[PDB]
């Protein structure tokens, strides 16, 4: 119930929410069906439109008008945004030369530069160049402020998950808005675009920027705008709030546009109908900047122009139907479109079986345009699994396609020509970032970055402490002139042991064999040096990784590689080695095919054993430092130490052996040497975070040897590839991956072919940031470089996409 009989007189767009059943005059009242009777009359004036004209200049104030051109309008804070241009001979902001804003130039009473977040829905990154001729205001912001060539959204590349990730710094699995449609089995409740359930607070996790500001005494304007309130009125409302007395005035404001997404769905991303929406968004930017210039705030406010996701060409005829795959299509519920989520239609149906659904959807048609995954098997870079609202079965849909349950859903539910939601590495899904103002840099281009990083920067711009989030604070310091965040490196929690030779060969009973009893003061002293770390500077180029949790581990040195060996997990946490451009690849000698050697530095009790692998009929083993890249026949024997061995399903060893034998040297050739750090990851509860020993669900049969869920590699070289990786004087270049450790290659439909046709494609799909490996391992990399810490944090957030140029 709402007693809509109270009044909005002098309450229009009030900032406080008055409690039911008293009628509301705040922006959300429309959405709630609760505005006072006179809200439209008083608060949504439209008389005479939005622009001053010569005849209106100096007019007698008529309170009916949408905006004013009377002499008193500046002191009332309610002139039309073009007032000073039309009536007072001023220029539009866009027509002014850009001039560096070295310090905030703010009216008296302003405690800090206000922040205005101008969000545009479906604004694809390439509109900035492709539409530049028709967006002069946006082009001025872009060229004069700080901009990236694109900003990476989160998956799924849908509106609500991205807008709320921008507001919170969290992945959707953590903030809870995992789609624009969701079912929460604990609540037994459904969230939809239409309707009221979506306003219930239990959907919205984390702490969004307006709540962060409010808790810390910084006032915020509205972020959600009722769809019926025209953009011109939204802008006028922000400018009115900016004229409030100091103690009442917000410091952070948001404007939202439903365009160009609305038209992009109808016309496609580059439909000729798209020019007009771009022009109209640019005109709204110009209204805002003219309005700020009138208020003498145009060199005071920081403005962020940011999008939620892009837009791809998608038509009704490019739809895959699950009814062409599944016999039981009526026993499932599908969340459809540019991603699929499948769960049982009835929880009482005990014939429902996810395994048979996955198999029926796997590589069943030659040009199949989606791929099924259990959510824990999705690429870890999507961070899309740890939430009960994400169904166990996920379909990753190819760009330009949809998936639906049955044909009748697509015509009895072509209209549309655009859509979005695909993998957030896809070029068409990328979106925009420009920052303009005193706190941003001037005429500065920054590399692409992920939208999860922006919350921390928005908090920096407002003087706020961010709530805990998934940004890496400091990684975007290069966007900023002032207010940078100067992080310290985390403290190492566990110090390593450095064991020497402590065990005789006969103390081991591992069931291993090696043909190595093949026998010198020249060479003997030299090999002793290698075991004490004499080549460590060659192979550990950026310092040893720090272990950020409590554990027991040993540093082991070798001619060709260094490792941090866990006594708890019986294998390395990390193995580091450098491969120069000149390195040669060799084979494993015949006499050494099954060789595994006890490591006399590490007790039998803290070693793996060969018998466990013999007995586990499903599990084989591989090596972290590859025997193929040994520096000499004699150094090769180190690669067969039991302390370099890790458990590997035979199907995965196909992938691993091709990476080690072919791709590492290919990368060293291309990049002028590479440093590689490789290791295991254990994430059995798919939370993106290192498992403790009691979370491990699978061991090599009969043993305490844990089976990794993934294997990672971090591959680093010099950004200036004229310099070799091991003699690099400037910035670094990195690429990394987190490969799932699976017992089949069902993910790769072409896996019956030679590894040259499918393995690198797999690895590209599982590209990762170093930060993702840090969360998964409790390790901190790049501790000893010559580079600034913020530059290293930017490096650790980098993701190599193998997408073509934007
Ligand atoms: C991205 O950044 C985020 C933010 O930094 C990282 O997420 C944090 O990760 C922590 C570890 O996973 C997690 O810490 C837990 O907090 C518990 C208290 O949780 C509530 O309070 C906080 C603080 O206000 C709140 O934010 C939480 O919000 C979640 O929950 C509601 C839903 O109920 C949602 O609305 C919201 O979206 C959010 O959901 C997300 O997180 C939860 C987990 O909290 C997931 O389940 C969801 O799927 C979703 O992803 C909560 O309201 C605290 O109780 C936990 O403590 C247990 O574990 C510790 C380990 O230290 C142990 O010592 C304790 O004994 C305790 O165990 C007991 O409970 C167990 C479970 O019943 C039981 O098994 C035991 O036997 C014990 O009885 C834990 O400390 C933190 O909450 C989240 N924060 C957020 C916002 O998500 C995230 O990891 C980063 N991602 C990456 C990849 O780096
Ligand atoms: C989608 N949407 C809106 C605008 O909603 C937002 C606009 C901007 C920002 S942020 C944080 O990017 O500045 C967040 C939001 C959420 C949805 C979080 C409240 N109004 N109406 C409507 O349908
Ligand atoms: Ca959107
Ligand atoms: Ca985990
Ligand atoms: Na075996
Ligand atoms: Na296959
Ligand atoms: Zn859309």
């Amino acid at each position: 119930w709402t007693a809509t009989s109270g009044s909005c007189k002098g309450r229009c767009f009030e900032l406080q929410e008055v409690g039911p059943p008293d009628c509301r005059c705040d922006n959300l009242c429309k959405s709630y069906s609760s505005c006072c009777h006179d809200f439209d009359e008083l608060c949504l004036k439209t008389a005479r439109g939005w622009e001053c004209t010569k005849d209106r200049c100096g007019e007698v104030r008529n309170e009916e008008n949408a905006c004013h051109c009377s002499e008193d309008c500046l002191s009332r804070g309610d002139c039309c945004t073009n007032y000073q241009v039309v009536c007072k001979g001023e220029s539009h902001w866009v027509d002014d030369d850009c001039e560096e804003i070295k310090v905030p130039e703010c009216p008296a009473g302003f405690v800090r530069p206000p922040l205005i977040i101008f969000s545009v829905d479906g604004f694809r990154a390439s509109y900035m160049k492709k539409g530049s001729k028709v967006m002069p205001n946006i082009e001025k912001l872009r060229s004069c402020g700080t901009h990236a060539p694109y900003m990476r959204p989160v998956y799924p590349t849908k509106t609500f998950p991205n807008l709320y990730t921008l507001a919170t710094g969290l992945y959707p699995e953590s903030h809870g808005i995992v789609g624009n449609s969701m079912y929460d089995p604990v609540f037994d409740a459904s969230f939809h675009l239409r309707g009221r359930e979506k306003f219930n607070h239990r959907w919205w996790g984390g702490q969004p920027l307006w709540i962060t500001a409010t808790k810390q005494g910084v006032r915020a304007g509205t972020f959600f705008w009722s769809v019926s309130i025209p953009h011109e009125r939204r802008i006028l409302t922000i400018l009115q709030w900016l004229s409030l007395p100091d103690n009442e005035r917000p410091s952070v404001y948001a404007f939202y546009s439903e365009q160009p997404d609305f038209s992009g769905h109808k016309y496609g991303p580059f439909g000729p109908e798209m020019t007009n929406p771009l022009r109209e968004i640019d005109k709204t930017v110009g209204q805002l900047m003219d309005g700020l210039k009138q208020l003498r705030l145009h060199r005071c406010v920081n403005v962020i122009f940011v999008g939620d996701h892009g837009m791809e060409d998608v038509t009704c005829d490019r739809t895959e139907f699950l009814s062409n795959y599944l016999t039981n299509v009526d026993d499932i519920t599908l969340v459809p479109g540019t991603l699929g989520r499948i769960r049982a239609k009835s929880i009482n149906n005990s014939k429902y079986d996810p395994k048979t659904i996955i198999a029926a959807l796997t590589c069943k048609k030659p040009d199949q345009h989606f791929k099924p995954y259990m959510k824990q098997h999705l690429p870890k870079r999507l961070h899309y699994a740890n939430n009960r609202r994400i169904e166990d079965i996920h379909l990753l849909v190819d760009r330009r396609w949809h998936v639906a349950r049955k044909p009748l859903d697509v015509y009895k539910k072509c209209f549309f020509q655009g859509d979005h939601g695909f993998d957030n590495k896809v070029n068409s899904m990328q979106t925009v970032f420009v920052g303009y103002g005193p706190t941003f840099k001037y005429r500065t281009k920054v590399p692409p970055f992920e939208n999860i990083e922006l919350y921390n920067v928005m908090c920096d711009l407002l003087g706020l402490k961010p709530a805990p989030n998934n940004g890496t604070h400091g990684s975007l310091n290069h966007l900023l002139r002032t207010n940078t965040f100067r992080p310290t490196m985390p403290d190492e929690v566990s110090r390593p042991n450095y064991p020497g030779i402590m065990y005789l060969q006969s103390e081991f009973d591992l069931g291993c064999t090696c043909d190595d009893k093949v026998e010198n003061k020249l060479e003997e002293l030299n090999k002793r040096l290698h075991t004490k770390g004499s080549t460590k500077e060659r192979h550990l180029l950026y310092g040893r990784p720090a272990v950020l949790y409590r554990t027991s581990y040993d540093i082991l040195y070798h001619t060709d590689f260094e490792s941090g060996y866990s006594e708890i997990f019986l294998m390395p946490l990390w193995t580091s080695y450098t491969i120069s451009k000149q390195a040669e690849v060799s084979s494993i000698p015949e006499h050494l095919t099954n060789c595994v050697r006890p490591d006399v530095r590490v007790s039998p009790g803290f070693s793996q054993n060969c018998l466990a692998y013999k007995n586990d009929k499903q599990m084989s083993y591989g090596f972290l430092f590859p025997p193929y890249l040994s520096s000499s026949p004699e150094a090769k024997y180190d690669a067969f130490l039991v302390t370099n061995m890790v458990p590997m399903y035979p199907a995965f060893k196909r992938v691993w052996a091709y990476f080690q034998r072919v791709l590492v040297k290919k990368y060293a050739s291309e990049r002028n040497g590479v440093n590689v750090i490789s290791g295991p990851i254990f994430d059995y509860n798919y939370d993106g975070l290192r498992d403790t020993e009691d979370e491990i669900k699978q061991y090599v049969e009969g043993s305490s040897i844990p089976v990794p869920t993934h294997y990672y590699s971090i591959i680093t070289s010099c950004l200036d590839f004229t310099q070799p990786a091991d003699k690099c004087d400037g910035p670094l270049s990195v690429s990394s991956f987190i490969l799932p450790h699976r017992p089949d290659n069902d993910e790769s439909c072409n896996s019956s072919e030679d590894e040259s046709k499918w393995v690198e494609e797999l690895m590209k799909m599982h590209t990762a940031r170093v930060r993702d490996i840090e969360h998964l391992t409790g390790l901190d990399f790049y501790r000893k470089t010559s580079r600034s810490y913020s530059e290293i944090l930017t490096l650790k957030t980098y993701l190599h996409t193998y997408e073509s140029e934007i």
